[PDB]
């Protein structure tokens, strides 16, 4: 068997957007990302399915369904957000310097937290509170992150900048967007403290800059191809990440972390070593060092040093590079840049969405942030769009296997939150994409156990992978499946 610590806890994440609605009452219409979802233009384009989050699981409604579930499951950890468009789905009033570029301060004090309580939807607020409760009633740990990607409308009108017009509510172009964040990261940890145990900011801040001003065939807003304009919305979300962090700590003095999309970067060859660490540095070094080192391009902010308690770890695959005559290029056909259902370069499996399976990726990311920074971490992701549930088992075990591995290697790693524990809105490939170690059957809102999650309850409730199931530590066969 594999063991882990006697504190370490099994969990599972999940979004606001992609689980709460479905059922009557729930529909939140006042976010950048139901605006894109439901646009005809992008429809047209083939650019988002079609598919619409209304139609959801339904977690606003049958929350405490999908709680005893998890109970049952043996789930001793949760991390969830609050949608801020539910709480404010109207503007606020106006503050502050739009056109200064640095915001190194917001400040927090009880009036203005009294008077950004009179904006506040409190039906939403309470509905939340009762969510939260029922969650912690479980004896289920609770980390709360405040961000998972829609913006309230009144901040971002993701196809008025899809068209190239810059002059209205412009999401993390803009500096405005910034105060606000902290503002409301830090209303939010002022009412639920009582209730949360650890906060992250944000979840994937990487995707806004990286999808959304780059990789605009995927359909995530607002899909305006620009690598200046992607440059500036993470440098706006990393100083919204610092200010709400400070934010946070004026009312609390619980951990504060921030969530992050991961690849493990690996070499073609074994002279593409050079390559590895230019990607990491790319894709990861640079977003890190500027919030725990306070380094952006070359100098330091002493307002951005030191603004991170933990790391959370969201990993599903790896990415193979070779090095160019000018740096490096990632390559096709491994990672997740595969054919879907099929095999990959290397011959190894890949899920409905064409990502490769890698557990040993998991080890690598995991101790490369350990060596590099020495602080704790929860693995706040890993899962596989797996409807029917072929590969899952042996995804399950061996990334489980993989963390053990860390942890024996020295590194702080507290616990596994599995993406996720039911089916949910995959945003612009809609319900297709099917993570869940629970299937929904979307017209009945229905919850089905698949194999996998009855071999998660296993590990859960026995904190370990048991001797029983040690076989599934292994890559899915091959010869079975579709290549
Ligand atoms: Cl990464
Ligand atoms: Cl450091
Ligand atoms: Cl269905």
């Amino acid at each position: 068997m594999y063991s882990f610590p006697n504190s370490f806890r099994f969990g599972w994440s999940q979004a606001g957007f992609q689980s709460e609605m479905g059922t009557p009452g729930s529909e939140d219409p006042n976010t950048d990302g139901y605006k894109w979802v439901h646009d005809p233009e992008n429809m047209a384009a083939g650019l988002v399915s079609g598919d619409l989050p209304e139609n959801g699981p339904g977690y606003w409604g049958n929350y405490k369904t999908f709680h005893d579930n998890a109970q049952k499951m043996g789930l001793k950890i949760a991390r969830l957000n609050v949608e801020w468009s539910r709480i404010f789905p109207n503007p606020l009033p106006r503050p502050f310097d739009e056109s200064k570029q640095d915001v190194t301060e917001v400040e927090i004090n009880e009036n203005e937290l009294k008077r950004l309580d009179e904006y506040a939807n409190k039906d939403a607020l309470n509905h939340y509170r009762e969510i939260f409760k029922d969650l912690k009633s479980r004896g289920l740990y609770f980390i709360l992150n405040m961000y998972h990607w829609p913006l309230p409308l009144w901040l971002h009108d993701p196809i008025r900048v899809r068209r190239g017009d810059f002059t209205g509510p412009s999401g993390w172009l803009s500096t405005r967007t910034v105060y606000e964040f902290a503002r409301f990261s830090a209303y939010i940890a002022w009412k639920f403290d009582d209730l949360v145990d650890e906060y992250s900011t944000m979840n994937e801040p990487n995707v806004v800059g990286g999808l959304g001003y780059v990789g605009v065939k995927s359909g995530f807003p607002p899909g305006y191809l620009s690598f200046e304009l992607s440059r500036r919305a993470m440098y706006n979300i990393i100083q919204a990440h610092a200010r709400a962090y400070d934010g946070i700590k004026s009312v609390s003095k619980k951990p504060v972390g921030i969530i992050y999309a991961n690849s493990s970067f690996q070499p073609l060859t074994d002279k593409d070593m050079e390559a590895v660490e230019m990607a990491e540095n790319d894709n990861r070094w640079w977003f890190f060092d500027a919030i725990i080192r306070g380094e952006i391009t070359k100098i330091v902010r002493d307002d951005l040093k030191g603004r991170l308690d933990w790391i959370g770890v969201n990993y599903y695959t790896r990415t193979v590079v070779k090095r160019t005559e000018k740096g490096y290029v990632s390559l096709g056909g491994y990672g997740h840049g595969c054919e879907r259902n099929s095999v990959s370069l290397a011959g190894l499996p890949t899920s409905d969405f064409g990502w490769e399976f890698f557990p040993e990726g998991l080890y690598d990311v995991l101790t490369k942030y350990w060596n590099r920074y020495h602080l704790y971490m929860y693995v706040t992701e890993n899962g596989i769009a797996d409807d029917a549930d072929y590969q899952r088992p042996y995804y399950l075990v061996s990334h489980v296997y993989q963390v053990h591995r860390a942890i024996n290697s020295g590194a702080d790693v507290r616990g596994y939150l599995h993406w996720s524990l039911a089916d949910n809105y995959e945003w612009a490939s809609g319900f297709s994409m099917r993570f869940g170690l629970l299937k929904v059957d979307y017209n009945t809102k229905r919850l089905y156990w698949r194999p996998s999650a009855l071999v998660y309850r296993e590990i859960a409730t026995n904190g370990a992978i048991t001797d029983e199931i040690e076989h599934l530590n292994s890559v899915p066969p091959v010869k079975p499946l579709r290549h």
